[PDB]
């Protein structure tokens, strides 16, 4: 098959990498990084971001794994003394793959702008006051005031989700999950406060009230929007596929990342 | 059809009970209390969970519907002066149905008694210390010692586990949130903190370490069980049917209770 | 001076215990649990508690100075192994005295019954729901309807204050603070949900609604109380005393505690 | 006296102010924007925030009053129907003062930069992750790893810091509370996580990891600085003036804002 690998950068990561490719020569694996269909990452969970956005146009002819040099990561689950146990089922393929849901956001302005994200996009406001007017599915449901809000994604749940007391989901719950980040609530603003969790084919809109300038973030990349008219979220219909050789539960993946390893 | 009909007790509930049976004496209804199709009920959401409890056996053939007397509830969405309006189309039939996802309680002890939830089940300790293992689909997860935990079901989020700090789920997503009560974390104790979703088919375990007697409670009722040697969480296969004759979007509930109506 | 020692009734306890008594016998030391002017705790916060409990009739008197046999404790935080130069520097006197603040409650019935403690006082609904009306200085303030409230000393914020969402306060600052414990907050029930600190001679006044049974407790006593008409809450008049050797900041036992030893 | 009046900038404001000119006209008070000792600040909260910073080098000289032409601030907490009332007892003195701790703010570069707050000062990152280590009297506490921190002063806890999920404490109380911002927390990074409250004297000091930009603001104001080398807050000597003509409690203005009206 097709295959590329990418790096931290570091030594620990090229060198991996190398022999990896050394590894994979042995076999009747091509390195392609144009048109690949096993797409390696090593290094850690940002390092899997930058490969998941490198390749996002063909989603569905890649099955992504990723390997941790640092710490275990919920991307880059794997071991690298498990490399070379790696090469071997990779050549011979006949593994099994799994699907994790991504989210849609659509920016308008006064034509549109669409994003693919596997973690969270987020909503601040350039300088001045952030007020938007939430509306879920065409009904207004409020008017929130304070620093921003946070859509996320099922396996994004354990990332900037987590930080702000949103819930941890399990990746293989179609959903997203909205959270609010240091909302006013007096007797004249009144949001809901708790998480939301939207299924498919909800359609959650953010809506400028006075300024019409945002900071839009998707995964890592962030950049200001200018005259925005609308900002729409929902679950996307196209999904991520890894590759798995074992199993290794996603709630054993939360257990040795925040109770202990 | 055979329908029945609950009230609060109070005059205002009393009242428009006996003027929806007069109401049903007009048509092909039938009054049974035994083996009802349609089970009305009319006060607020507590009494809309009696009217659930009394017919738990037959919820296949049972179509529910509320009516608040007070204030909106979750459940009793009806306003008293559509109640007229209400017994025409019960008795036209022809309407359509809305299933919402239930919680089976199992515990266990040295037999097996088993419990079904519409909002949530609780467990805390009498009068010692509550400290328990966690076992998420057999594998050990964390060793929680606090006040107590609570499994919520779709629609019961808005209750008890948004008071926790749980998120709130769309009813249509087949799924059940666990949520902390007061969690002790130092560096002996590790708790999670974030509230877990769990999907279908996962199983949710919690066993003693010291005391074996605890605090259970599904819905309202509320009794001691004693020499308890797990207790196991999990979706239903099983769930509540309601009539709807009109849209009125959880969303919108949801912003009618805790915004403004 | 009088001194006595308490232990947690262990081998590793009970044995520390008669060596310092031993080691006390070479010096101007004479034992005495009636009048002690030194009172010794070995073993863990909670043995720490019923040493002040014991004497908190003498809390002028009394130096206290706690010894952990297991992790390190708020209170008991002197290592056993320095329990040899412990009993030197309290024969030869000459040792500074550190003071912390203490909470007053006052429960009133159809007499008054008053209570000292060092960490907590909360309250809590016997079987029916929990709702009071909360007045702070003669002025309603918020009518509470959820689990119960916990006011805590400043010491005590460490404790159960801080698994509810409690502020840690230094323990030099005479205050006390008031937390909830999974408040309803719909568009019909409204309370304040942040913590909140009072000063000294504030009083804070809880007082019921329809139950009048509620159970209070007092550090780790709780007892049931019957036909209650007010609960008053205020910073006590009244201190605790600790020895002191060297310096042990609060802000590094909060270190060693909660981030890492 | 030396007086002079501040106005948000609307009709309803302007008028007001011109209206309170000329009735102190019919008394012994000189307009004097130079070096007043009657400051009056009709708006809201944020007018009187810009009127503390127009003379916060004549705090001692000044007592303050606010007056609110929308809604209850906590500042600004006059009616508008109260100015003529206003005018008659500030001409004939005898009035009491109250008084607010504040926040100091000290930067340091590779000189010394200070300031004043009356609500809190907050850190953020500009465009990198934000990594500080935290350092209380001189002892190294914590390594945060955030969106950021903020650091209020005892009035100023109902503002950003409550929405921050800190504690609302009594501005009698000299101290200040320090709150987190979307703290990241694994088997790595460790943070408190409870809001800390520090008494006078204490000294937090942030200091960088490896990005040394950092975007800080004081109340409204906020500005980038460069290569910094260290962030002390303390509370400060100096106090804020009121000027007192009726008893309106700090709890009941936490009422009318949060509770009811
Ligand atoms: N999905 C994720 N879940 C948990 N952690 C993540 C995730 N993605 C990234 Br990048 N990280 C690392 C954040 C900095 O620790
Ligand atoms: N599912 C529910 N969602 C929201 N509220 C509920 C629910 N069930 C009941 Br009972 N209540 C009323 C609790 C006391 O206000
Ligand atoms: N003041 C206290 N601060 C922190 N922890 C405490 C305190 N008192 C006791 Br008892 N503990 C132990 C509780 C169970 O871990
Ligand atoms: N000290 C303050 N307490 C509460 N609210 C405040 C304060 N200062 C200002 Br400005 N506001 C208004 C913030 C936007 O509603």
């Amino acid at each position: 098959m097709k295959y590329m690998i990418t790096s931290k950068g570091d030594e620990k990561s090229d060198l991996l990498r190398l022999n990896m490719i050394a590894g994979f020569g042995e076999y009747d694996m091509e390195y392609d990084d144009v048109e690949p269909e096993i797409v390696i990452s090593i290094g850690g969970d940002g390092t899997f971001l930058s490969a998941f956005h490198q390749y996002e146009e063909r989603l569905d002819e890649i099955a992504f794994i990723g390997i941790h040099t640092g710490h275990l990561g919920f991307y880059a689950d794997w071991r690298p003394a498990e490399a070379d146990k790696l090469v071997k089922l990779l050549a011979k393929g006949e593994y099994q793959k799994v699907s994790y849901p991504l989210l849609k956001t659509t920016v308008k302005y006064g034509k549109e702008a669409t994003y693919l994200a596997l973690n969270e996009s987020t909503v601040k406001s350039s300088g001045g006051p952030f007020v938007v007017d939430v509306v879920i599915n065409d009904i207004h449901f409020e008017r929130f005031r304070g620093d921003g809000l946070c859509m996320s994604t099922p396996s994004g749940t354990t990332a900037y989700n987590k930080s702000l007391g949103g819930a941890l989901m399990h990746p293989s719950i179609e959903a997203m999950q909205l959270t609010e980040m240091a909302s006013i609530n007096n007797r004249v603003y009144r949001t809901i406060g708790s998480p939301l969790v939207f299924p498919k084919h909800h359609v959650v809109s953010l809506q400028p009230v006075n300024d019409k300038d945002f900071q839009i973030s998707v995964d890592h990349l962030s950049i200001l929007h200018r005259d925005v008219q609308e900002i729409r979220y929902e679950v996307s219909a196209k999904k991520i596929h890894f590759a798995r050789f074992r199993s290794f539960p996603f709630w054993r993946r939360v257990h040795d990342s925040f109770i202990e390893d």
